[PDB]
Formats: structure tokens, C-alpha cells, sequence
């Protein structure tokens, strides 16, 4: 679809076999998902954002279907105030901006 | 024209007759630029993200140009990394995501 910006971005994520709400972020270079139950293995890391760094759990290689298109990438999870869809994955599901 | 996200959408624009790049970024409600002696009146503002959050002086009414777009509204100025446009901004010059 062609996403107008008078409103948040926000649209609806399956991961993990759970659907969520998430924020099409095009200023995030990583996926950022709030704290949530992942299966698979993970590794600590750490992301910088406006306000600082925070901890994440970095799971890669990660099943995630965006708005209807599927994307397999690396998936962060924090204490994030938003779910955000970071560069990662917008770029596998064909996301571009237009003006 | 038509941006693809493998790299930051990082743009050129113009404000207070100074040049700068800045962070075409959808995941933004407000606009945040670092920090400038932008001169007339402002009231204090905190803008919350990853890491928490900042100081910033909210100016109104200022005048961007943007890719040759002009647009003019709330501008955020304080220690922010990176400078970043937000959707106030993007929707005036016709910004939209698409896939
Ligand atoms: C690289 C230079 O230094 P740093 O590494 C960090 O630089 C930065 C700093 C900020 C950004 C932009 C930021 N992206 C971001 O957080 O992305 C994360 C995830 O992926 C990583 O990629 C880039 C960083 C990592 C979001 O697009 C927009 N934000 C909100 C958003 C938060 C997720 C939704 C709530 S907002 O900025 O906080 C903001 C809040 C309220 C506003 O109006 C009221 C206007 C703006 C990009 C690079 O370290 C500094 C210690």
C-alpha cells in the first residue's frame, strides 16, 4: 500500500505466531520489539537511541510477516517504547519513501 | 523522487540559512535537529525514545527546505544525535511510504 504520514505509521506484525502492533520506522536501522517470549537462542547487545543505549535480546534469522509481506531478519528485544520496524526489514518487504 | 532504505535516508535541507543533512525518519512524530542559535522566542520541551529522554527548545513556525521542498512548522532543537525529520514535516511535502 501507499502509507500517508498524517498518522503514525502503525501496522500489524506476526511473530512468533503472535500479531502485534508496530511502527514503520524508516530513521531505525534494527527491529525493536517490546519484551516478549521468543523461541530460539539470543544474544545480549546493545542499540543507542535518542535517550541512550538500552539492553536487548538479539534474536536473528527471525520469521516476521509486516502488513502481509513476510521478512526473515534480525529481531531486537528491549524495554523499546514502541514496537519499530527498523531498515532491517523494511527493506525485504519492498519499503520505500516517495515524494 | 523515490528513496530505498539499504542506506539512512539521509537528505539535505535548509533551515535558518544554514545547510544540513538530516534523517527523512517516519518513526518521528516532531522534528529534532541538533543543537543551533536559531534565534527568536521557544519554550522548553522533553522528547522521550530509546535510552529515555532529552532537553530540546521547540521553536514554531520555522521555515525547512527539503529536497527543494519547503515546509514550515515545529522544530526541536537539543543534544540529539542525529538530525531527523519528522512526520510534521514529511506530510507537507508529500512524503509517503510505500510497498
Ligand atoms: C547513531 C548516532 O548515535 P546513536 O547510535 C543514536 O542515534 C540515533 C537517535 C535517534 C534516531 C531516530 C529514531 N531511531 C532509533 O531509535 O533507532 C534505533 C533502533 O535502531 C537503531 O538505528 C538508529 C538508532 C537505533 C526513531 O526513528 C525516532 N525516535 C522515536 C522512536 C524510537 C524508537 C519511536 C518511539 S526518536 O529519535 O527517539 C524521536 C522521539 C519523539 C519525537 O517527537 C516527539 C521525534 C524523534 C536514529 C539514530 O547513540 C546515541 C547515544
Amino acid at each position: 500500500p501507499q502509507i500517508t504520514l498524517w498518522k503514525r505509521p502503525l501496522v500489524t506484525i506476526k511473530i512468533g505466531g503472535q500479531l502485534k502492533e508496530a511502527l514503520l520506522d524508516t530513521g531505525a536501522d534494527d527491529t525493536v520489539l517490546e519484551e516478549m517470549n521468543l523461541p530460539g537462542r539470543w544474544k545480549p547487545k546493545m542499540i543507542g537511541g535518542i535517550g541512550g543505549f538500552i539492553k536487548v535480546r538479539q534474536y536473528d534469522q527471525i520469521l516476521i510477516e509486516i502488513c502481509g509481506h513476510k521478512a526473515i531478519g534480525t529481531v531486537l528485544v528491549g524495554p523499546t517504547p514502541v514496537n519499530v520496524i527498523g531498515r532491517n526489514l523494511l527493506t525485504q518487504i519492498g519499503c520505500t519513501l516517495n515524494f
